[PDB]
């Protein structure tokens, strides 16, 4: 599990290592202003990580130019951690995967532990120097466009990852309500234990077992913009293995929009 995630005391221990690098990912930055693990750098969800006109996040070109200003290598081990529960760094380890980044992990429990264990926050500003990082073209093996999710419909598990009452169709979001047929709800937060950390291997195979996903298929997770989906995906396909699991990033904001789109009402 070494591969994909550490625990607070290894990162605690490893701050200022060499070739390790910490990067807080949040809705907005304004928890990092505040204060921050030690050394880290920042990077906001909001206006770095998505295109500011197109409905899409950065491409290749716009990913390596902002690594490369931020002063992150190729050869770098990424660590990413947040607030909000990891859902943004999460999604940012999404990111960091579809475009080949080879050496990234989620610093297990992120902020919440590292908060709840009482672990020291440095409030100083951060600068590296820039660096040259280049981005593969996106690994689209771990990303599902609205057509093939159209087409996996009986095909792939789909694991809808919103609240009961969202997938149900009692309530549309916080367009139509109700959910992708045949999709089996497994609200995010099931692989999460209360300090922030993931679920252990057992906990998670029975939890996605119980709820039917089916190991004779292939998977999809999706949200409402795939930020907790991100971190569905990060269980299925690198704590548990599945070695086939998309993020439908377009998730229910495109799907439930789509003009005849099949959508299945109850729980």
């Amino acid at each position: 599990r070494c591969d994909v995630l550490v625990s607070a005391d290894w990162a605690e221990s490893n701050l200022h290592a060499p070739k390790v690098v910490f990067v807080e990912v949040d809705e907005d930055t304004s928890a990092y202003d505040r204060d921050h693990i030690a050394g880290a750098i920042k990077l906001d969800w909001r206006t770095d990580l998505q295109d500011p006109v197109k409905r899409d996040f950065v491409d290749a070109q716009q990913f390596s130019k902002l690594l490369s200003e931020r002063g992150i290598a190729n050869e770098d081990t990424v660590i990413l951690y947040g607030g909000n529960n990891n859902w943004f760094a999460a999604y940012a380890y999404w990111y960091f995967k579809l475009y080949g980044h080879e050496k990234v992990k989620l610093l297990d429990g992120g902020r919440k532990k590292w908060e709840l264990d009482g672990r020291p926050l440095s409030s100083d500003p951060v600068s590296r120097p820039v660096t040259s990082y280049t981005a593969s073209p996106p690994d689209n093996t771990i990303r599902a466009f609205r057509d093939e999710v159209l087409a996996a419909i009986n095909v792939k598990n789909l694991i809808d990852v919103r609240s009961p009452d969202e997938f149900s169709g009692k309530i549309l979001a916080p367009q139509r309500p109700g959910h992708i047929p045949g999709a089996i709800n497994v609200p995010w937060s099931r692989a999460a234990n209360e300090d922030g950390t993931f679920k252990s291997d057992e906990e998670l195979a029975k939890l996605y077992a119980d709820a039917g996903l089916d190991n004779s298929k292939e998977t999809i997770a999706y949200c409402r913009i795939g930020e907790r989906s991100s971190h569905t995906w990060f269980v299925l396909r690198e704590l548990l293995g599945h070695q086939n699991v998309k993020n439908y990033d377009g998730s229910w904001t495109e799907y439930g929009s789509l003009v005849g789109a099949p959508i299945e009402l109850g729980s």
